């Protein structure tokens, strides 16, 4: 629902909020970054969300990062959908 929020998928098992912030901050100011984890075990589900303060920056980041390699894995970047 938030057009400034990007889904980032296909993460390596050890990719964390630090690597996402460093990568995506090139495109503008970031308000929230999260790697989604199992609640009980805290194991990464291999995707996350990056929210930009400015929606145009999210669009820029999607075009620039979708398909690019992070920690050896080609990531998928899309506007975050509902859920
Ligand atoms: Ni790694």
């Amino acid at each position: 629902s938030d057009e400034g929020k990007l889904f980032v998928g296909g993460l390596s098992f050890d990719t964390n909020e630090q690597s996402l912030e460093q990568v995506f901050s090139k495109y503008g100011q970031i308000s929230e970054v999260v790697v989604v984890k199992d609640r009980e075990t805290q194991r990464s589900r291999g995707f996350g969300f990056v929210t930009f303060e400015n929606i145009d920056d999210a669009k820029d980041a999607m075009m620039a990062m979708n398909g690019k390699s992070v920690d050896g894995r080609q990531i998928r970047v899309d506007q975050a959908g509902k859920s």
